DNA sequence: GCCAACGTTGGC
DNA sequence: GCCAACGTTGGC
């Protein structure tokens, strides 16, 4: 079995240091072969799962801090993680003055745009299934959405992963 | 290396 | 705009 992962970003606008950290879906659909990468993860946690990834493997596009934060659709690892070039950009929001070029502390990954989720699967949906499974067994009881509630970059067991997919055909 | 004092994420 | 959950910093 692969592993399927979960990385949140910021559709609506939110200035960091100045600049607008907004990333949509429909911001990567549009980029150059709707592909990106990644950069701006300053949390050892999450750095690390960005370690972790593999070629092709699928991960969720969730949308944080806006107003209807959920999952909207799914893109895949095309590069495996490698330097973040922002963190030695004087300015950028996302610069890191104890980061040494030797050996560089954050890393990034490039992704790749597959489609879109056949319905928004917003975050509250989401929480009813993981307090339900709490109760009941089921495969979002330990889903890290929910345990870990800080993390921008997460795994997802086959469970987890498969289980949001058919939420994808139920009515919402 | 502990742990008060901050600093940040992100739902609500 | 509020603030809980969770992270980092630095005097001891």
């Amino acid at each position: 079995l692969s592993s399927h992962w979960l990385m949140k970003s910021e559709p609506e606008s939110r200035l960091e240091k100045g600049v607008d950290v907004k990333f949509s879906i429909e911001d990567l659909k549009a980029q150059p072969k709707q592909t990106t990468c990644w950069d701006g993860v300053r949390n050892y946690q999450a750095r690390n799962f960005l370690r972790a990834m593999k070629l092709g493997e699928e991960a969720f596009f969730y949308h944080s801090n806006c107003k209807e934060p959920g999952i909207a659709g799914l893109m895949k690892i095309v590069k495996e993680a490698y330097p973040d070039h922002t963190q030695f950009e004087k300015n950028n929001p996302h610069y890191d003055p104890s980061s040494k070029e030797d050996n560089p502390k954050w890393s990034m990954v490039d992704v790749q745009f597959v489609r879109m989720m056949k319905r928004f699967i917003p975050l509250a949906e989401l929480k009813s299934y993981h307090q339900a499974h709490k109760a009941t067994g089921g495969p979002l009881k330990n889903m890290v959405l929910f345990t870990r509630q800080r993390l921008s970059i997460q795994p997802l067991t086959q469970e987890e992963f498969d289980f949001v997919l058919s939420l994808e055909e139920k009515e919402p």
